[PDB]
């Protein structure tokens, strides 16, 4: 039984695990935890490019971004390497997914401006997309640190599903946009040991991971069967009993995306 594992694994990793796979032709939605609050972590920056893409000429990835050392607060692979030079918007998306640089997509926040540095907009932007739960309320490197519990910075693995469904799969991106956003998660660096390490290797993966303090450890994905029939999983974790310097566990998202995987075949 479903729920049975999760909470097996619960049990392992001495963690809270939140898991959501939408419905579809065939299958019912699986759901554990799903409407629990965690952290988004890094995983917001997908709906972020989403929002910049949406919201821009294509063009505007042509756009020269310039930046200084004061803006690299957090794990940054690419950009800590482009202060001088600049980057460009569409450098600063591929960035923010690819390699989950914090410094990119707080600059992208940037990008889409007003209130709070970007996190109104930002939430404004799934509120257009009927998600009624999530919010965005500081960027890196504040926004993976509050305590467990708190709503701040925090979505559900049903909320986020539900975005990320419309983004990749449905209609709230042109197909143009909708395929810049699915390639770059396409081209993830960071997901290999999470819900990718689930599936077997002739389903298709794009993802956007997520870390955070409390042992977050978070993976939200489109796969795609051998036949091409899409589902949408997400997976969320912490662990408040080890606290703020607790371990993320990896491991945990993988079997539990073993465990989906299982159903879905």
């Amino acid at each position: 039984d479903l729920a049975d594992r999760f909470a097996e694994l619960e049990r392992r990793y001495d963690a809270r695990l939140g898991v959501y796979v939408p419905a579809t032709g065939t299958t019912a939605a699986i759901e554990y935890r799903a409407d629990e609050r965690f952290a988004f972590c890094s995983t917001f920056k997908a709906p972020l490019v989403a929002a910049v893409l949406h919201q821009n000429p294509l063009t505007h990835l042509d756009k020269l971004i310039t930046y200084t050392s004061d803006d690299i607060r957090s794990i940054s692979p690419v950009a800590q390497q482009h202060v001088q030079t600049g980057m460009t918007i569409g450098q600063l998306c591929d960035a923010a997914i690819r390699y989950s640089d914090g410094t990119a997509a707080n600059l992208l926040l940037a990008d889409l401006g007003g209130p709070g540095g970007g996190t109104a907009a930002f939430t404004g932007y799934l509120r257009s997309l009927g998600d009624t739960v999530s919010r965005l309320d500081a960027e890196a490197p504040e926004l993976n640190r509050d305590p467990p519990g708190d709503e701040r910075d925090t979505t559900t693995p049903h909320a986020i599903a539900l975005v990320l469904q419309q983004l990749v799969l449905g209609n709230a991106l042109p197909p143009d946009k909708r395929a810049l956003l699915t390639d770059w998660m396409a081209r993830n660096t960071t997901g290999a040991k999470r819900i990718r390490a689930g599936f077997p290797a002739d389903w298709k993966v794009i993802d956007k991971t997520g870390t955070g303090d409390y042992g977050r450890a978070n993976d939200i994905a489109v796969v795609w069967s051998p036949t091409g029939v899409p589902y949408v999983v997400a997976v969320m974790s912490d662990r408040a009993g080890g606290g703020y310097d607790a371990e993320p566990r990896e491991a945990l998202l993988a079997e539990a995306a073993t465990c989906v995987a299982g159903v879905l075949a």
